[PDB]
RNA sequence: AAGCCCUUGGAGAGCCGUAACGGUGAGAAGAGGGCGAAGGUGUGAUGGGCCUUCCGUUAGGAGGGUUCUCCUGAUCCCUAGU
């Protein structure tokens, strides 16, 4: 799963930030998001409410926003990701 | 004026910010805004009030000015944090 994960922040292009993605998800030009379990449940709904909108595939992620972030690389927690390119992983199936 | 909210915005190997504690990807910075104390300023107030000149000196009568620039300052308030 990691080495999944660590080739997209190699190459593939990523979102950080709830606001970003979800002002973009909406729009429905998001390859794929996956969210740790440490999301205030005021959002979760709205992203699977959101999810079935456009047919974005989601993974939950057991995580918090550090081990997420941590994984990331990023010294601060996020929440979740957002995905416009895949580029050479193979996630998206999941 | 704080605080708290609204958009935009997008930042970390660091940034924002405090008297202090802290805030920051759950959107910081910066831009625009909204709700919005105390107080303050106009008006009320060509009326009185304050001092004062003089003539009248019973009875009263007639004027003058009442500005400007600054300072500290409450145990008297509201406003916030912790």
């Amino acid at each position: 799963f990691e080495g999944e994960l660590k080739t997209l922040l190699r190459s593939g292009k990523v979102i950080l930030g709830t606001r970003k993605t979800l002002k973009l998800l909406k729009t429905g030009k998001v390859k794929g998001v996956v969210v740790s379990s440490t999301l205030r449940q005021d959002l979760k709904d709205d992203i699977m409410t959101f999810s079935k909108f456009s047919d974005i595939p989601i993974y939950l992620y057991k995580g918090s926003g550090y081990e997420l972030g941590t994984l990331c690389g990023k010294p601060f927690m996020v929440s979740v990701i957002g995905i416009v390119d895949e580029g050479e992983s193979k996630i998206l199936e999941f």
